[PDB]
């Protein structure tokens, strides 16, 4: 009669359950399968001189998240490595992902290696969210000035508006910097630099991914 | 010169790199359909179960109902059946995106029971790209519609048409039933857009089809 139906569309939601877990099987494989890959690419690029600088500077999808001021500091990065903890973990989620920024030894800005790690929440209206954790960064000595951390360190406790007019000008410089990114959750909306998720999305899967075709139309006529 | 032959090199691992990386995902995305296509067998075994599952699917979309002329869709009532089969799993047939579509007409007074597959094949482009291609599929078609049906004017002109008869010729060529004919080697005189067809078939309705349904009875 009717419990057909009811029958039927039980048996298509353990399906589908069934069907998830296949799918993130399959898709943790690839995963696992193309991360050494990656790596060895990391190895190669590595040799080429400035690539990451060329393959930013040219990108305008870039450009627009960060400051022009900060460009001139990205000229001494010498490695974006993207890592996905799904290969060694298998215990949480498989798009987590962790973006590693290396600035090597330059008078500007000092050297370090910065990993950024990002992982994914569902919303609880269905969609996906993502969040990070602040990662210290040693900013440019030039800059320091701008910092929104020290800035905030320095008005403790004290009003949100009762800054200095100096002090506001250079809280609202360091938020609009890129290395303020860096200290970007996603839970703090309004108080966080701008469209975080949006720039860690185009540094994992658009400018790492395809970084020799922006690196290569960046030397063309 | 210091740095010119070190960047040469380096752009010569990167192409050796390229090729091993595009066979690894083409591996990766075979494992992918081995491991998937069980599912939408067993999925297809639980949908022939639901009445009128594919009509709702396929009438309620609207992307779908664009490509054919609306009075396909009368006849779509009684399709209890689609099924997506990808042959590289079993035999490495060619190039591993080939696909055949399977669809099934149930028990109805105006078209025959039957079960059509079509085979659709990659081909590799002279550029690097890829093309769709398949080879025709004779279809028992609904009854109303043989007097437009293009194989039977084309049969009977097998010498130029009359009016009437190439007015048929045109209303049938935009017909669903003559996408079982495309080729897609033969431009401008087949059906339109039959590879968007077959990739809309195969992989939006199809794979999704249990979102669309639930929509399709949803207000
Ligand atoms: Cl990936
Ligand atoms: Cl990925
Ligand atoms: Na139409
Ligand atoms: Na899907
Ligand atoms: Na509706």
């Amino acid at each position: 009669e009717g419990k057909r139906l009811q029958l039927s569309l039980d048996k298509l939601g353990d399906w589908e359950k069934e069907m998830s877990q296949v799918e993130r099987e399959a898709e943790i494989y690839r995963i696992k399968k193309t991360q050494p890959m990656y790596a060895k690419r990391r190895s190669i690029l590595k040799e080429i001189p400035k690539f990451w600088y060329i393959v930013l500077a040219e990108n305008d999808d870039f450009a627009d998240y960060i400051s022009p001021d900060d460009l001139k500091y990205l000229e001494y990065i010498d490695d974006i490595y993207v890592y996905y903890p799904i290969v060694d973990d298998e215990a949480g989620h498989f798009k987590d992902f962790n973006i590693t920024v290396t600035f090597g030894k330059n008078p500007y800005i000092p050297e370090q290696e910065i990993t950024k790690k990002f992982k994914i929440v569902i919303q609880e209206d269905g969609d996906e969210r993502i969040v990070s954790e602040s990662v210290e960064v040693k900013w440019p000595h030039e800059l320091s000035k701008i910092n929104p951390s020290v800035i905030k360190e320095k008005y403790k406790g004290k009003d949100k508006k009762d800054m200095s007019a100096k002090d506001k000008k250079n809280y609202r410089l360091g938020m609009k910097s890129f290395f303020s990114w860096f200290n970007w959750t996603g839970e703090k909306p309004g108080k966080e630099f701008r469209n975080g998720e949006d720039l860690a999305t185009l540094l994992s899967e658009d400018l790492y991914l395809n970084a020799l075709k922006y690196y290569i139309i960046a030397l063309s006529p």
